[PDB]
């Protein structure tokens, strides 16, 4: 019953996933800011509420949420009962939960390998080629998803487009879209909601972070930006 | 149609839904994709799956590529209204939650401990990173069972059918004797019926890996 509150650091994809969907069904959520780059998940308060001291955390009433895809299909359930991001059907409730659990264990996985070792070893270090051929697999996968539908999940928009889209757009800060043209077209598209300004400050905020721990620029052409 | 499973036991998320078929008495249709010769990347399976991953569910025309969904859907259709996946809409999120740690942090950090060991050889691998990744997670499990007997709540949950088999591949190299309620837990979880589909798989994986990675587990 009380509102919302949501632990968060927009330069986390899974969190824009989040602030997406929260501008999408207008929820009202109160914001509290952990920065990760400084550790703030490691202080022992939050230790204590999320063990796993990652972001997006929510905690609505007594319920405690540590997963961003939880959070999505939570808020969904709550704030936007009967409707048609988290569907009614079971068959296409399953496919969207299917191409959830892609973004957490395939897509954000490798993006977060990337990036973290962009962190931890500076990009001069990164074996990249390796990082390309991992992503580019994703990306290979996500265009094959989009030649059947012009949604991740169907042909309409579910909570997989929200979840993808902003791991998509991190992954694209450093490599091109130039081959994939369904994916180009799904990027556009989503890039056109009013939900997808929420993506924005946090992608941009990244990218700054990343360049300066990292020691490098991603190359601005790959970014597809309308 | 029946529901198709292309699996190998050695994967504990595959373990996982050998469990609850087991639990709920499925009848499904086994077919074995050896993932340590590769078979994950023959094309008819690429086009089935291009995650190349098991296990992958075929039912009717849906087709599902993760462990977690796969667990859900078997429990909406064959356990409608049981207590495996909730009615209830709050107790359903946190087994949703625990679903979420195990594919994120238990089995990504199992998985890149795994991985390492087959890509390098065990003598070659920094053991003492990854008991740290590890032991992390047997801290987070410890404390998620502070106030209830299972992971998600006070009954067994989907979320301790998927916890377990990554949990007990996780025990083949790093002893639960510093975690009380964990160590507990899983004594009694290798009391029900059902947990007897994790032993075939996970006896070979110990196989598997002893061979590929040239070395022996503690637990061994």
């Amino acid at each position: 019953q009380p509102k919302p509150i949501l632990y968060y650091d927009e330069r986390s994809p899974p969190v824009r996933s989040c602030l997406m969907l929260i501008k999408l069904l207008d929820i009202d959520v109160e914001l509290r800011f952990v920065n990760l780059f400084k550790g703030e998940q490691f202080q022992k308060d939050f230790l204590a509420l999320n063990p796993q001291h990652s972001v997006p955390t929510l905690v609505h009433g007594d319920l405690v949420l540590t997963d961003s895809h939880a959070i999505l299909i939570h808020l969904a359930e709550k704030f936007d009962e009967g409707g048609s991001l988290w569907p009614q059907e079971h068959a296409e409730r399953m496919k969207v939960l299917n191409l959830l659990l892609f973004e957490c264990s395939f897509l954000f996985r490798r993006d977060s390998d990337f990036m973290s070792a962009i962190v931890r070893q500076g990009f001069a270090n990164v074996d990249v080629a390796h990082h390309e051929r991992k992503l580019t697999e994703a990306y290979i996968i996500m265009e094959r998803y989009l030649e059947n539908s012009d949604f991740m999940a169907g042909p309409q928009l579910t909570l997989a487009d929200l979840s993808i889209v902003t791991t998509l757009s991190t992954v694209n800060l450093m490599f091109p879209l130039s081959q994939f043209p369904r994916l180009r077209r799904w990027f556009t598209a989503m890039q056109q909601l009013d939900a997808y300004e929420a993506n924005c400050s946090g992608l941009e905020k990244l990218r700054q972070t990343m360049e300066s721990v990292g020691s490098f620029q991603f190359p601005s052409s790959s970014a597809v930006v309308t």
